[PDB]
């Protein structure tokens, strides 16, 4: 009864990347090779750790999975590195956030296949072939010769409604749960363009439907629901409805620096840019500028407020 998709063919909504990640598995499986290093980016929910699996899953060999700051030292990467098996995933998450000397263990392992790393003496071993598969919110906060060195670079988008319908569907069906087409589209409009909010979303919504209505997924049980779970109708939280309205009302609209904001806030500076951003900026509620972030006029009309005529 598990929803999170483990083969190719259930990766629903994202058809380039899915196309080619069948192609690139079969011809590596086709020569007995480790696919090559392979870097997914895009903003969080939307499938990568599931990807990853996938790959590993598809090509037929395990997965270890890892990530940026569990790296502290040279050598915790060396011992994952000396513990894979021939045509194994490495994954790492969050892999912008390594340490500047820990990734460098990492260009001659990618490359050649072959550990070099400091004990002061260096020591020059041979790895078996692997495959590195890294994650992060987004490419551009990675050095050039990291980045460089992937082979294969999936980029990963937020969801359209009709596609994150077709996922909740798939899960309710699953679940073993009836749902009309219009309660599937409830749950997508307001799921953040994001494959693991809908899925949640979804199992709340089922919990409504049973204790409050019939068992079975309908709009106005959805809608109910997400009432009930404080998610307005685009799929804001409250930590979103109070990132803007703080730069509605404690910086007038903006700009406001990522710094202030933070502060304002009592946020930290990355969980703004990767969590609540993203998906602000794609829906055009917010705008970067060099001088900092603004609300566009989409922000005060969503709260029903008058937008303001002044000068910048
Ligand atoms: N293409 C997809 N189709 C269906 N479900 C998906 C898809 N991508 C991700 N999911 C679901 O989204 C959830 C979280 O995905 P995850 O891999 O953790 O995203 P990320 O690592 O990018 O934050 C999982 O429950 C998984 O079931």
């Amino acid at each position: 009864r598990a929803i999170r998709p483990l083969k190719l063919a259930d990766y629903i909504g994202q058809p380039s990347v899915r196309e080619q990640m069948e192609l690139f598995i079969h011809a590596a499986r086709g020569r007995q090779e480790a696919l090559d290093h392979t870097l997914i980016f895009g903003p969080p929910g939307l499938g990568k750790t599931t990807l990853a699996n996938i790959i590993a899953q598809e090509m037929g060999v395990s997965i270890k999975s890892t990530s940026g700051p569990v790296l502290e030292r040279p050598g915790d990467l060396a011992a994952l590195l000396t513990n894979l098996e021939a045509g194994d995933v490495l994954f790492v998450d969050e892999i912008h956030r390594l340490s500047p000397i820990v990734e460098e263990v990492l260009y001659p392992a990618m490359e050649d296949f072959q550990l070099d790393i400091m004990i002061g003496r260096s020591i020059k071993l041979d790895l078996p072939p692997f495959t590195l598969v890294g994650a992060t919110t987004r490419a551009g906060m990675l050095t050039n010769p990291l980045r460089d060195r992937f082979g294969i670079v999936q980029r990963l988008e937020f969801y359209n409604v009709e596609d994150l319908a077709t996922i909740v569907s798939r899960s309710a069906g699953i679940l073993g749960l009836e749902i009309e087409p219009q309660g599937a589209a409830e749950i997508a409009k307001r799921a953040r363009g994001t494959p693991r909010i809908a899925n949640r979303l979804l199992r709340r919504v089922r919990d409504f439907a049973e204790v409050r209505g019939q068992g079975d997924i309908t709009r106005v049980i959805a809608d109910k629901a997400l009432n009930l779970l404080d998610v307005d109708e685009r799929g804001f939280d409250h930590l979103d409805r109070r990132l803007l309205l703080t730069m509605i009302d404690k910086f007038d609209g903006g700009p406001v620096g990522i710094d202030n904001l933070a502060a304002a806030l009592s946020e930290e500076r990355h969980t703004i840019e990767d969590v609540l951003e993203p998906y602000l900026i794609q829906q055009g509620y917010i705008m970067r500028t060099p001088r900092g972030r603004v609300v566009t006029r989409h922000a005060y009309l969503h709260f029903g407020l008058n937008i303001p005529k002044r000068l910048g």
